């Protein structure tokens, strides 16, 4: 499975972080049936992994009360591993832990401000003495007495890493004390959990990064050698340099950055002198990762470069990712958010031969980045994530950050009047008070502009067969087309019969071709495409035709997909219909989608689906074998069909049951979905305008309307008048005619 | 609120200057009842603090004739604070000020030129004994005695600053002798005030600057970083620079000022050095501001440049940038005229990712930056800023700066006669006549040429209902479609409908389409940016749809904004109207208007209009759902609506009551309301016609018509005539019925 590497393992060692009894900062415990499976003594040393490379050793105890899944676990050492209430840890024997020669310790500056007395007898020498108690380098741990508590940090030991405080151990706490800001800094690194919406890319990494250097065996047994380059691309913001400085903090490999500007600004000769440095260093340190951030800025393609330094920078960078003989056991990272701009020889075998796409996210993955972004930010009840995560299509995660900074800027606009600039300090009432509500979130919305509204959106569609009303023999020959091969691909190969793998949609307009293949696309879970009537007249317009094959690989990238091309006869229009020009059913756009079609033929998980109102003047080539050579008449609904569609536009509308929807659609007799639609908004907009004016009304007085009633759609039927006239209907009908027999008996 | 921090807070330590009844260079005086609710006693030395960092030390006084909110304050520490009558300053104890050991001192040059004596024993002595004065470094004040009353600057203070001048202080005045253009310079330091016309980004500009480094506990308590990169951007002479001497003036964080041709004219490595420095300086000091101005002289597009040096000092800023980690307490900001012109990479995450927009002025803000200008300009009673600004569109700050300079010179040029190149010295009588009337702003209003003419206006209309006449149904429709949405949201929501978000005015020539969307963006207070015809055919001819996404730019950066397409059947006409061209209702820029239109549907706050006198040839794609989606028919106005068409037209002409609308009205049938302007235009001319050739007759007899009456308006009535025929609007009545039923019972 894709996503089988994020799976970590139900195994006796993981334990769910639990809250303890009564735990001092040097024990955990743990239930007897656990130790029994695990082989622990009470009162062994035992060793606890977490997250972000965090270890800690502590004393397992026994506790009749503790779950066998669970640790109870107090909450000093729960912040020395990083780790909440219901995380997951891992435990292991710490075996020869010997008693420590000389440990150096240091404050944490708040809990020393103000302390003048000796740390030391103060608070050390009770808290060590007669414990014997398992520490680590680095530990964060709070002591009483005193006045007040204090928090000390474990900056030496010896012998290390983890040493037993023993009476003849000596303690010392000499040193400048560590400031709060280090301490904070170590506390928001990142790690994989500050990641959303990449969950497919998190995964790839840890196959194709951390997977080769962690177990290099496992590749040499199946007689595979791993991708040395691995290249992150995505448009900006999307979170490479973060999953860059994740893959950081929670790799056991040796990892070093490399920036573009970093190497671009020093002077000829450092740059070259620093890579190969990096690289050698890297080697030294094996298994290590080499990340090189913003490629783009050291590596432009060489003919379209100028300088002379430039292309030997990108010449150096050649070479030096060929000399890798991939036991070096040296992976390199890049990172680029034009990976078009990087020179192709870079791209070859051998060297960034693997690449990544960090692309836009859908709404559940900007919910997720909305959710990581303000764990830490003080949110008031009426803050619904839900309802910002489905308003800002187009946002990226660094749209989303800003977003949320904008949502507290206006928060503290709020409080401006009880805030002043000359004020040397602000009061704790409005400190306490600050909270970042849903009008703060609203108003950040107002003023959002995203980063990459103009990037194509590539998604499963949320339209289903719900969303449809009718075409049920429309929709069962979809399915079938669709799914059969995929479902069962030895019942085609058994007949020798290769599917087609392209439909076109045909009929009157507003009657759910785009529905349809939104709904096909959704039952798949497949990703879709869509290019619209106005894309492809700026191709033709513009005389670009070279933009389509970006399309088709846009597709091939996004696989499983369904290609959706709404409004093939566009063109055909532009150029004035069936007689407007002298030339016949061919232009320049739809050739390179030909091309394009008889290119993708081979690839067997992408679908093509076409949709056209004028399947009179649509090229003819599109229809031969290979190409859209499957077609569908989409007609105008029957009355059936036509209660089903306005049924379906009124789901989310409060409708009076007085309403008959069935005389509705008995009286539309020629009327198209998108009709019906126009006829429920127009209602839906009368209703509305009533309850607004009812308000109003009893606004002024005081100084109703809950449904759409049948009146509102006797109003709407006022306006309501066929888009599609008998002539269009005979049109198509002679169209699907120009699409008895026995055998003897 | 946006500019909630522009506030200043109503607080017991903000005061009102006052003038002093019978206060010396060292006292101040307030009410009792102040110094109750300040604790403050008699006799106190009291700090205060005004515009421009300035402070001052006082001694309190009580004085039962000063108001309760002002301050008796004597003209010489006016001068002090930089303060003028009325204005606010601030108040607090000044606790410690201990005597002081030495202070120097120096007289200001014209207060001591032909001063021989010795200015010790003649001034300072008899001033400074046995009154204990607080003195601050940097004061100004000045002391009677000799022939003579001479200024002192308190250049040098022990202890510093606020030191008392006990008896035993020893005070000395040999040095080199202050000069008075070090103190004018001092004095007209630019501060916030000098700025008009930029609230809004002033507003910003304190919360994205100086309030992060005020307060940064403010923004850590509520879990967000504050933004590292502010860019201004702006035509120039819009005051970028001007803000940044302000910024650099008023701010309390350290400032650092880094110019464009500062950095580039050094050789190479002294450049880069030079950014090194700056960058480390401000870290080193600490909260920091930094500010390069004239961003794109260093950093223009790496690609599209060809030095290498140049590559590596943008590759530089670009390190820099990324070097800060958010604690260090230093903001960047930039300034440039060229947005566009910046390398991308600099205005991505954890850099120039703010943007202020500096724009051109309004008639308000370009009336404050004349009286801004004009503050410390001799001035007559005969001018006025108000016709001035009205009268300079097009300008911006830096344009009304010339204007004014050029205004003067034309003043100099009236008293040319008594002015003399050769004549050693100007006399008096001359320099004191000297004054700017307001026939010196004509003619220099007459000779000025803006440099924001080309610029898109981007403001609120002036137009508001009661310059429509008639349409009141259209009116009422306008307001549903635009503020419903606005003012009831949840309305919407509760019925689950989707506003539309796009309308089309159509109808014939010159009946107020224009005037509505002007007047609908008026009542909403919204931005309102207009594309005309020739815009549309400017961009078609020329083959550049490009531009029209700049257009959708502008609207998105100016929401709430309405985007108004006037004409868009100018191209259609264009191309020769219905049956001009063999292709069918598609071009360019329409097509790229439709896919910015369908880019533009996820913004709430921009509202687009189009407007057309040809609805048959619009391209039908422009009325589909998403986009023009509500048509409004504006027909030709009524006998009533053409009386309220007279009389808008006529509101600013002198018009004798004997004249009936209401004839002129019901015989002009068929007329629109551009007719009934003509006809109004028309009978103006020939009032102006006949006053000015009454007072021809009259000046040469030597050697009326104070009103239009009945014969000017039947004399107009001769030229006027309909300009739609009765085929255009049947064109319209089929146009619009081609846009009984009841439930059964
Ligand atoms: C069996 C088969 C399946 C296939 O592809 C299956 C497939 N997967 N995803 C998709 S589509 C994607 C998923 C949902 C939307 C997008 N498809 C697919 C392809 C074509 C039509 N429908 C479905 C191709 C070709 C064949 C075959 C059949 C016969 C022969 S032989 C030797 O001449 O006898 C050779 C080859
Ligand atoms: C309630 C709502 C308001 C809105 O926008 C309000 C708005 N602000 N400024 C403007 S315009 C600007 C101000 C004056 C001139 C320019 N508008 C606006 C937008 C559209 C039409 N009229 C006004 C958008 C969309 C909605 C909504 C309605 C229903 C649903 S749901 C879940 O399908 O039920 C979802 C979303
Ligand atoms: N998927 C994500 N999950 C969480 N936070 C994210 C995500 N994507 C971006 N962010 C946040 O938004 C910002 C994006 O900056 P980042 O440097 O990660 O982007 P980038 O794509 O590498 O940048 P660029 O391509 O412009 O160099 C960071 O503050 C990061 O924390
Ligand atoms: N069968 C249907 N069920 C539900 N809604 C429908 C149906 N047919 C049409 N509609 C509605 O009509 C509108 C447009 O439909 P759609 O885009 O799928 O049509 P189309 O055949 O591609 O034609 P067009 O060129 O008008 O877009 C939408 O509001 C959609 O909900
Ligand atoms: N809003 C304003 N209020 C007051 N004075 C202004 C304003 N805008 C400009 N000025 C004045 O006009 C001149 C504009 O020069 P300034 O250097 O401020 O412009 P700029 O936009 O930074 O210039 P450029 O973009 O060409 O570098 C100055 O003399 C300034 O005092
Ligand atoms: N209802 C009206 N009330 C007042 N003035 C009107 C009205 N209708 C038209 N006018 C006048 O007619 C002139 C042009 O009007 P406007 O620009 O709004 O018309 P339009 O429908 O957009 O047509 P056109 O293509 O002629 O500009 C202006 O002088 C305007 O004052
Ligand atoms: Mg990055
Ligand atoms: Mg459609
Ligand atoms: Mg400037
Ligand atoms: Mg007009």
């Amino acid at each position: 499975l894709s996503t089988a590497i994020l799976k970590q393992k139900n195994r006796p060692n993981r334990l769910i972080v639990d809250e303890a009894i009564n735990e001092d900062n040097s024990v955990v415990s743990l239930s007897q049936p656990k130790m029994d499976e695990l082989q622990l003594f009470r009162g062994d040393t035992v060793l606890l992994k977490g997250k972000k490379r965090r270890e800690a050793v502590c004393i397992v105890l026994s506790d009749d009360t503790c779950s066998d899944e669970k640790i109870r676990m107090n909450r000093v050492v729960r912040n020395n591993l990083r780790v909440r209430l219901g995380d997951v840890i891992s435990i292991q024997p710490c075996p020869d832990v010997k008693y420590g020669k000389r440990i150096h310790v240091l404050p944490i500056d708040d809990t020393v401000e103000g302390i003048t007395g000796n740390l030391f007898e103060v608070y050390l020498k009770p808290y060590f003495l007669e414990a014997y108690r398992p520490i680590r380098k680095g530990d964060i741990f709070l002591v009483r007495g005193g006045m007040r508590a204090v928090e000390f940090k474990v900056v030496e030991t010896d012998p290390s890493p983890y040493c037993i405080v023993a009476p003849d151990t000596v303690i010392h706490c000499e040193g400048e004390p560590i400031k709060r800001e280090d301490e904070e800094e170590s506390l928001n690194e990142v790690g994989y959990d500050d990641i959303g919406g990449c969950r497919k890319q998190l995964a790839q990494i840890k196959e194709m990064v951390e997977l080769p250097l962690r177990h290099p065996a496992l590749f040499k047994e199946i007689g595979v050698k791993p991708p040395r380059g691995i290249l992150l691309y995505g448009p900006p913001g999307t979170g490479k340099t973060l999953i860059a400085r994740a893959v950081a903090n929670e790799t056991g490999a040796f990892f070093f950055l490399i920036n573009g500007p970093e190497i671009m600004s020093k002077l000829a000769g450092e740059s070259e002198s620093n890579l190969r440095k990096a690289f050698e260093e890297a080697e030294k340190n094996a298994p290590a990762i080499i990340f090189i951030d913003e490629l783009d800025a050291i590596a432009p393609k060489r003919e379209k470069t100028h300088g002379e330094v430039e292309r030997r920078i990108v010449s150096q960078l050649l070479t030096l990712m060929d000399g890798l003989k991939q036991r070096a056991h040296v992976i390199v990272m890049a990172a680029t958010n034009r990976p078009n701009s990087i020179d192709p020889a870079l791209r070859r075998f051998g060297r960034f031969d693997r690449e990544v796409d960090i692309g836009i996210p859908d709404a559940t993955g900007r919910l997720e980045i909305l959710q990581i972004h303000t764990k830490n930010m003080k949110l008031a009840d009426d803050v619904d994530l839900e309802q910002v995560a489905n308003e800002t299509h187009g946002h990226v995660g660094a749209d989303l950050a800003a977003l949320c900074s904008e949502a507290a800027l206006q928060a503290i606009r709020k409080k401006m009047d009880l805030i002043d600039l000359e004020d040397e300090t602000i009061d704790a009432e409005v400190m306490n008070s600050l909270a970042v509500t849903m009008d703060d979130f609203r108003w950040a919305l107002s003023q959002s502009n995203p980063s990459a509204l103009r990037e194509t959106v590539v998604e499963v569609p949320q339209v289903t067969w719900e969303d449809i009303g009718g075409l049920e023999d429309v929709k069962r020959e979809l399915q079938e087309l669709v799914q059969y091969p995929v479902e069962h691909p030895d019942k085609f190969l058994k007949f020798g019969m290769t599917p087609s793998k392209g439909v076109l949609f045909y009929g009157p307009p507003g009657c759910g071709k785009t529905l349809l293949a939104k709904a096909i696309a959704n039952e798949c879970q497949a990703n879709f495409i869509s290019i619209k009537g106005p894309e492809l007249l700026t191709m033709w317009f513009g005389e670009s035709e070279a933009n389509v094959r970006e399309i088709f690989d846009k597709a091939r990238q996004a696989a499983p997909c369904v290609l959706f091309f709404d409004q093939l006869d566009s063109i055909a229009k532009a150029r004035g219909g069936n007689i407007g020009d002298g030339g016949g059913a061919a232009d320049r756009v739809i050739n390179q989608i030909l091309t394009e079609m008889d290119g993708m033929s081979t690839k067997k998980n992408v679908f093509i689906i076409g949709a056209t109102n004028r399947p009179d003047i649509i090229d003819p080539a599109i229809l031969r074998p290979g190409r859209l050579d499957q077609l569908i008449y989409i007609p105008l609904p029957d009355e059936k069909s036509r209660v089903a569609i306005l049924k379906a536009n009124l789901r989310k509308s409060p409708v009076a049951k007085d309403v008959d929807l069935e005389f509705l659609a008995k009286m539309t007799n020629g009327f198209s979905g998108a009709d019906l639609t126009e006829i429920c908004q127009r209602a839906c907009k009368l209703a509305i305008r009533e309850s607004i004016e009812s308000e109003i009304r009893r606004e002024r007085e005081r100084q109703p309307v809950p449904e759409i009633r049948r009146d509102h759609f006797e109003e709407a039927m006022r306006f309501a008048r066929r888009s599609v006239s008998d002539n269009d209907i005979r049109k198509y009908e002679m169209f699907a005619q120009t699409l008895s027999f026995r055998f003897p008996s």
